[PDB]
């Protein structure tokens, strides 16, 4: 019955950098031919969406930003042929179009129609769906999730299982997929390996419990916050080390612990000096380090390139390598059926309207994913 | 009739960097416990050579310098059991000792006793074999093939086919296994795939041969020396760019020729920035950059870490990542089937006492592998 409509509903808005979000009433548009209007249910704060606020992540502003997600189909364009109202979803802030070089590409995921590279902040079309007070609201990754409704193009959404819970299952729109693909489709770690998980957060977390999962016989897990050791504990990591607690660089301490080099090491924080310090601490031959961290934009690593010369493998991924409308319903049914839990990750649970009260726990060090429900 | 003697002979000594070598008399002590005593046949000279003399390529001096050759063992030492007076062999620049964690893991090549990392330029034992003007001379890479005679560790060498031609399979001892592996083994280049090689030198046309093997549909030569064209597509390049000949970098028009990256690139060179310019020309989702180029001693490049959270692979290898004393017999086996060439390589023979010809050949840009004879 709002089909064909404007919604006015609340969004959170982030007007400028290093502000607060506003709870703003904005119009939502109707969706255009081959997009997709969505009702939220649950969204997660990822650290991704803190990096907008910081000015790590530039995209423009003003934004509804949001990207870890469920929501429930409220109607669809013209054309549109993969979603009904009333099919539970998840939008997919990696786009799957399937006719780009690497939609058709065996391992590749980062699909060209992508809004990640050189962020416009629009739907394909380049215009928004989004107004507040007459003024255009730029969209987040084809996402924009901090909202009571949005609107997505039909390559960003996906159908999942309609019995699915919403409040458990928007950590597979980015969080754990991210993470546990990073492990088990990047870096694909194998039975009886030494792994390192640089970062503790939700995305450490699913590095874990995707190298656990691939029968890795060591995790050490590596936070600067010892807050994060117990969990990370709980989803298989076997050590776990603070880099303050020592007087040298903890690249020679994971070194003497792994006798001479770990088999995989993931950057999970988003720092230059720490993806140069986890490829440094795999062994010099054969290891492999995966960049999952965002790092702070524009900025330049310095690295030796003969830790690579002697045979490391050093690579990154978006979204764990996830072909993201392909997987995220498979990862969605393989929860369904306990193929892995998502609990360990949610530390927290508020209304939407609490999303501050939620950044702000992320910022403390105290919270992993804050789920905010509508 | 020269077991267990001292052997007076020449060699190709360097006193000081940035110096022609001197042709003069060394003492060669006889091989203890297992060792073995090479009467070198032939020598190629390779860019890494030239690095030792540029002080790019960091080992201590004096030293005779050569890593690829190949000769008839004269004697061994007590206890070896791999090969027996005149047995045709080439010296290992990358030992495989068979007992370190590298050379048990199936895919390392970088065995923990080489002498690359960290180098000491001696024997295994900390000692030198190589008197000269009465001072110890350090050896380079367990190999110093720049010599009429030379003494290696039983590690540091494979007995090859007693009718290879010592003359071409030299070769096989660096810069085609190098080239050819970097392709087939560290790349694992595709049927149908699109390769850029950055410098097309003996390794880089080897690169070449390794790429046409695997079945790629395009095989892009890069040189700002336009006389290596000919021979590059000889050897299967399918187009030759000079970064020279364009106003855009050259990344840029690479990206344009594959219609958004290649699928497989190549850095054949040393230089910083052109590791940097072959990983971005690589597609951004699922390419793969591979440095054979041996980099200016202690230098850090500086890189955008968002080129490897698109989805590159960034890697590195020594020796074409081959297990050399595995390999090496291997590659002569297919060599003598004709499985691969190494005329195309052999620019130039000279007499081992025109060896500062043969640099300045390598040096003008004239030759590719220049062979000395002994
Ligand atoms: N590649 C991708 O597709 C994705 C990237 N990300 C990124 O992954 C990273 C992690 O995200 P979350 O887990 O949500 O963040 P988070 O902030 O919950 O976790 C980061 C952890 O790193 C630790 N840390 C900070 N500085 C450190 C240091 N110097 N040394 C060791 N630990 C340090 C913190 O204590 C914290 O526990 C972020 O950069 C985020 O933007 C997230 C999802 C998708
Ligand atoms: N990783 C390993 O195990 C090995 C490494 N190497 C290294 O591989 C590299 C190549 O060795 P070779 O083929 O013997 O050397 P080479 O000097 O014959 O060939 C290098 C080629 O690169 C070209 N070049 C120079 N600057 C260039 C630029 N800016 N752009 C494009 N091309 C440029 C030269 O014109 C030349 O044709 C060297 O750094 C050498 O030390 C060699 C053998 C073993
Ligand atoms: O977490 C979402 C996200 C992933 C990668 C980049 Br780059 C930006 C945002
Ligand atoms: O070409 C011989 C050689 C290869 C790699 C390095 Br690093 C140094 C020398
Ligand atoms: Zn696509
Ligand atoms: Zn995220
Ligand atoms: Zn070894
Ligand atoms: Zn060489």
């Amino acid at each position: 019955s709002t089909a064909g409509k404007v919604i006015k509903c609340k969004a959170a808005v982030l007007w400028e950098e290093k502000k607060p979000f506003s709870i703003e009433e904005v119009e939502v548009a109707p969706p255009k031919a081959h997009e997709v209007r969505i009702k939220m249910v649950a969204t997660g704060i990822c650290r991704s969406d803190d990096h907008v606020v910081s000015g790590t992540l530039v995209t423009p502003l003003p934004v509804i930003a949001g990207h870890e997600a469920a929501g429930i189909v409220e109607s669809i364009g013209e054309g549109v042929t993969t979603v009904r109202p009333g099919d539970k979803v998840i939008p997919l802030f990696t786009p799957q179009c399937g006719k780009c070089r690497v939609c058709k590409h065996p391992e590749g995921n980062f699909c060209l129609k992508n809004d990640l590279s050189m962020p416009r902040g629009t739907m394909q079309d380049g215009t928004s769906r989004f107004t507040c007070r007459g003024k255009p609201i730029h969209h987040f990754l084809g996402t924009s999730t901090f909202s009571q409704y949005t609107v997505v193009d039909e390559i960003s959404v996906a159908k999942i299982d309609a019995a699915s819970p919403l409040e458990k299952v928007c950590l597979i729109g980015c969080g754990f997929s991210t993470g546990y693909g990073s492990a088990v489709k990047v870096a694909k770690v194998t039975q009886g390996s030494t792994c390192a998980v640089f970062g503790l957060g939700g995305v450490g977390l699913s590095v874990i419990m995707g190298c656990k999962a691939a029968g890795a016989a060591r995790i050490i897990g590596v936070d600067i916050n010892k807050d994060k050791f117990a969990k990370a504990k709980e989803v298989g990591a076997t050590e776990c080390v603070n880099p303050q607690d020592y007087k040298k660089p903890i690249q020679e301490v994971l070194t003497e612990m792994s006798n001479g080099g770990v088999d995989f090491s993931f950057e999970v924080i988003g720092r230059l000096d720490t993806m140069v310090t986890a490829l440094s601490c795999c062994q010099e031959a054969y290891g492999v380090s995966v960049i999952v961290g965002v790092p702070p934009d524009s900025q330049n690593l310095s690295m030796n390139p003969m830790l690579l010369l002697s045979g490391r493998t050093w690579k990154g991924a978006i979204f764990g390598g996830f072909k993201s409308k392909d997987s995220v319903p498979k990862l969605v049914a393989d929860f369904m059926a306990k193929k892995f839990a998502l609990d360990p990750l949610i530390t927290h649970v508020l209304p939407f309207e609490k999303i501050n009260e939620g950044f702000d726990l992320l910022r403390s060090g105290e919270s992993i994913r804050t789920i905010l429900t509508f």
